[PDB]
């Protein structure tokens, strides 16, 4: 029993982290086979920050302008190119530690593990969710750009996030590994800010089921509600609408606990309207929305 | 910015996990050089759980009774012995993936990373604290015994915990890697239960400093208190007493934020007496006590 924010073991990703230096700027790269992937703003000067033309900046570079270091070994770059907002540096040596991998883009409301790295050296691992507004509430300091987010299925690493920037509210924005930003953010200096966010309803419900599996039951009730009536309450509390497909996804959890989905929805409605009255659920005094149904089933 | 419960990268430990089978029981072991460490209750049968005499059960075993599997590769056991509540199985092959390591015992109130494992295969990593009652609030299922807890300093893994059992309240108990239990727990069938617990005061204060470093300031005040006046409030709320050494440990955080320790203590007294009135701190609606001052400095 117990329930923790649990990340995937990070070893397969640790073996892929390298350091990329261009000019006086250093950040992290992801070395898979003979390609190193990193954020293209590594080629930016302080000067060309308001409106950098990355095509211009890149044509003015040669392979020798990029220093890639895999631990103590220097990797010679033999090709360079841009794909959207990521740089691809072809190196003369295939990474012998390359796991099976895929580049997958995730949906708002899905979770992933983040390997925070500095100077090509992993420093910590934690679990994140993609917010509905396409930010992530990460933990990142100077030098963390190029850190990646991922999930592991069997032996296969699905890379889904590369870290690019921190927004004024202290949340984080980045791209998939094709270089395509999550959300309406760009790799240049603007007043860009996170948009309004909302609470991931299907995840809160998944986490209430986790609580029931772990013996917290004080919030349960005999009452039930309809899908339409629940969604009216969700909208009033800035919660995402619940779909029948969400209800379906919650089926296994509902069956394991014998608590109908709409029954758990009635409990969530009361929690939103009444608060906790000084109690906790799985060691939290608020409703947690960064565990998916899959996360709950995996850990519970 | 941001603040997450952050574990150490687990790769150095993933390379040490193996599967140990004795009879019909299988659990996890830790393979360092040519030794595999695992919980000795792997040699128990359902028959004698009440008062197992491990010296008797072990003398009745031979090397052939222990099956060790490192991934797809079987390891021949060439020796066996018991050290307190851990089994040491000498194998004919030194683990080529052995990191630099040390066996250290931690203090109540210290944190560590846990690599949850099943059948020798890592499944997830999360951060834990040793409770003042010497339990840990882990996340562990059937087959998780033998999972280890650790910290990493520079390149060196300090193993501090091996998982042995789950208590009736759903918390967890285990030993250091010398086989010595944390707390008054034994590897046999009793009605043993976690003793009364208390809140780790120095950690709560560290977490408030993390919040100030991260821009949460609503809880600060112009008031101050004495060390002795604070401790009287701490005792009322089942918080541990604060020492001058705790004040000294909090010095660097005090200096970075310009908030005297005893000033922050005054804020904590008010938070205890008044609650939070619907506000959050670092995304929590309760006072978090599983971040040490070191964890805060490392991440902030
Ligand atoms: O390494 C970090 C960094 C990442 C992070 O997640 N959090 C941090 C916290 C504290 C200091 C630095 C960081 N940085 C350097 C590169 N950078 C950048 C450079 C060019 C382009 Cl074009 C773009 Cl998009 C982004 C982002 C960031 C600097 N920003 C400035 C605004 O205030 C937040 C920090
Ligand atoms: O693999 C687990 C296991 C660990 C855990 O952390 N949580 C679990 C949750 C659910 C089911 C199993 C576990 N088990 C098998 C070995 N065992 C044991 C065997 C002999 C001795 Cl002598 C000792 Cl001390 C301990 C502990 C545990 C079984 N217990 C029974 C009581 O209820 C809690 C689980």
């Amino acid at each position: 029993s117990g329930f923790r924010k649990m990340a995937f073991p990070s070893g397969k990703v640790e073996g892929c982290m390298v350091q990329v230096t261009c000019g006086t700027t250093t950040l992290n790269g992801l070395w898979l086979d003979d390609v190193v992937y990193c954020p293209r703003h590594v080629i930016c000067t302080s000067e060309d920050m308001l409106n950098p033309n990355y095509e211009d900046l890149l044509i003015r570079k040669s392979n020798h302008n990029f220093l890639v270091q895999a631990g103590n070994v220097q990797l010679r770059v033999i090709g360079h190119s841009m794909q959207n907002c990521v740089l691809k540096l072809k190196v003369d040596t295939a990474n012998p530690k390359t796991p099976k991998y895929k580049f997958v883009r995730i949906q708002p409301g899905q979770t992933f593990s983040v390997l925070a790295c500095y100077n090509g050296s992993p420093s910590g691992v934690y679990q994140c969710a993609m917010r509905p507004n396409f930010t992530i509430k990460g933990s990142f300091l100077n030098g963390s750009c190029g850190s990646v987010g991922f999930n592991i299925d069997y032996d296969c690493v699905s890379f889904c996030y590369m870290h690019h920037m921190e927004l004024p509210t202290g949340v984080h924005a980045g791209t998939d590994l094709e270089g395509n930003f999550y959300g309406p953010f760009v790799d240049r200096q603007t007043a860009q800010a996170a948009g309004t966010d909302t609470t991931i309803t299907v995840n809160v419900l998944a986490w209430l089921y986790a609580a029931v599996i772990n013996g917290d039951r004080w919030f349960l009730n005999r009452f039930t509600t309809t899908l339409n009536d629940f969604n009216l309450v969700a909208m009033k509390y800035n919660y995402e609408p619940l779909t029948q497909d969400h209800v379906d996804i919650l089926g296994p959890l509902s069956a394991q606990t014998g608590i109908a989905v709409l029954d758990m929805c009635a409990s969530l409605k009361e929690l939103l309207q009444n608060g906790m009255n000084g109690r906790t659920i799985l060691g939290s005094a608020l409703l947690e929305d960064e565990f998916t149904p899959f996360d709950v089933v995996r850990q519970c």
